[PDB]
């Protein structure tokens, strides 16, 4: 009954972090036992014949946002429709000031006693935004309605590329943006301007998240270039960043790589150390920028950056197109961090799904092949979405959904279908056991939403879970909002 095939991410491998759409620039935000990653809005751009065309970066007008509490299942959030000048988003789009929202910041702060979220944008190379929300999914209010950072902000004149910001809230809550990149010279950097662009920025935010306090400081990244990153790892700061691919560039400087500078501030001195991620070229084949940040999720560390995986796999090449990957970094003794070993089976799952909650149908660790869009589904979380393009023999799985000793009665699905179709419930494999199979009504349209019960039987313990979408003809055989089973 299963018979789609996984893209990029294979069942069992947990890079790419999602295949059933791109996302560019991952950031990521830890916060109450989940991990979001935001990332560009990576989007085929197309010839006039249909064929795909080079990525542009024309699309980057969202922030697309997932989330995670065990590296493996994520939850797919949507869209945050960031940029809303030329205008479009279709009126939606938050920042109209903003044609682009490349390569989001995300930081979360608590002011009066509650958790305010931030998230930083860059309007292509010419500037930096903020967005701010009471939650990590929105919704996102535009406080300034201008950028915040611009070329004529202190100490920011000299930046090639205004972009790439990277916000960092310390220990002591005084927020740091680092933003900046490009080489000077143009079309032409003499050796000395490939070494020293000098175009890599820090600025100290004030309280609020939402302004910034005195000048902005040059970081000398050697090979300067772009993606600026910030984390702290046993009171030293790391400045990382993606070293360029023009001049000759000595042995500890490889081009396209990924730099980092160590300092006992915020904002400087760093010291070069330091290079940990080679280009994703390298590993993926080969290959194109490079950009990445190191997070610390419930106690591991670990670094989300893109690769041309899932294009690539679609269509022989990845012709820009990029997609989260997450693996683990590993800090030395003395403080130096090894070479990430970027790979495909990236990071093993760390906990349990619990079944027993509403768990989104749009939290998946492998799919093939479905999408998420935006949900009409009443009620459900902020921005809540659903799989669609559900087509007979498609499936999602959940990585080790835990049923317990005494296991699953029941199994309930929010569903919206013109003319319905069934969900087969597998576990292991998307020909695995079948525990029970959910008939999806006429629910009387795609927007009509109900939630159905089926009976489980033999749901007991840990195992991927795979849901088996079937149906005749079609066409999209039912949208897919939420599930949950009941105990025992
Ligand atoms: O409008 C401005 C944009 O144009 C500017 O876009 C930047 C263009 O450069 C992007 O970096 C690319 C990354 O790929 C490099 O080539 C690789 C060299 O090694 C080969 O193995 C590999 O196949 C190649 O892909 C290329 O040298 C380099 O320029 C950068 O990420 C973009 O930001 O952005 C700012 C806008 O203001
Ligand atoms: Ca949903
Ligand atoms: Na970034
Ligand atoms: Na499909």
């Amino acid at each position: 009954s299963a018979t789609s095939t996984t893209i990029a991410k294979h069942i069992g491998n947990s890079n790419p972090l999602i295949d059933h759409h791109l996302g560019a620039d991952p950031v990521a935000l830890t916060y109450n036992g989940r991990v979001y990653i935001y990332m560009s809005s990576d989007d085929y751009e197309y010839n006039s014949n249909g064929t795909i065309k080079d990525n542009s970066f024309a699309n980057l007008n969202r922030v697309f946002v997932i989330s995670s509490a065990d590296m493996v299942n994520w939850t797919d959030h949507g869209a945050i429709p960031v940029a809303g000048a030329n205008g479009a988003n279709g009126g939606r789009g938050i920042a109209k000031w903003a044609g682009a929202s490349w390569a989001p910041s995300i930081a979360v702060k608590k002011i009066n006693g509650k958790d305010k979220f931030f998230l930083y944008f860059a309007n292509s190379g010419g500037g930096i935004g903020v967005l701010t929300a009471d939650s990590p999914i929105g919704p996102w209010t535009d406080p300034i309605g201008k950028p915040l950072v611009t070329p004529s902000t202190p100490g920011m004149s000299g930046v090639v590329w205004l972009f790439d910001p990277a916000v960092f809230v310390d220990d002591d809550g005084t927020g740091y943006l680092y933003a900046g990149g490009g080489v000077p010279g143009v079309s032409n950097p003499t050796q000395g301007q490939w070494a020293n662009p000098k175009t890599a920025r820090v600025i100290k935010l004030g309280p609020d998240m939402t302004s910034v306090v005195g000048s902005a400081s040059t970081i000398d990244a050697p090979f300067m270039f772009e993606d600026s990153g910030l984390h702290k790892y046993n009171g030293t700061y790391y400045y990382s960043y993606c070293i360029n691919f023009g001049g000759t560039h000595p042995a500890d400087k490889p081009p396209g790589e990924i730099g980092y500078m160590t300092s006992s501030s915020p904002m400087g001195p760093f010291t070069y150390r330091g290079h940990f991620l080679k280009n994703p070229g390298a590993f993926f084949g080969g290959g194109g920028n490079n950009h990445h940040a190191v997070f610390n999720f419930k106690n591991e560390w670990y670094v989300v950056y893109h690769a041309q995986t899932v294009s690539s796999a679609l269509f022989g090449a990845g012709k820009g197109y990029r997609s989260p990957h997450i693996n683990k970094l590993v800090h030395n003794a003395d403080g130096s961090i090894q070479e990430v070993a970027a790979n495909y089976a990236g990071v093993t799952q760390i906990s349990n799904l619990n079944p027993y909650n509403r768990v989104e149908a749009e939290t998946f660790a492998w799919n093939g092949r479905i999408l998420t869009e935006k949900s009409t589904a009443p009620g459900g979380p902020v921005n809540n979405q659903h799989v669609t393009s559900i087509q007979n023999g498609d499936w999602i799985a959940v990585g080790n959904a835990d049923f317990g000793a005494g296991g699953a009665r029941s199994f309930k699905a929010n569903v919206a279908s013109t003319l319905g179709g069934k969900i087969e419930v597998r576990l292991d494999s998307a020909d695995g056991k079948l525990v029970g199979t959910l008939n999806v009504p006429s629910t009387g349209g795609a927007q009509t939403w109900r939630e159905i019960e089926t009976a489980v039987s033999g749901a007991t313990g840990v195992h991927k879970v795979f849901f088996v979408f079937t149906g005749t003809g079609t066409g999209n055989l039912f949208n897919f909002d939420y599930w949950q089973f009941t105990q025992r």
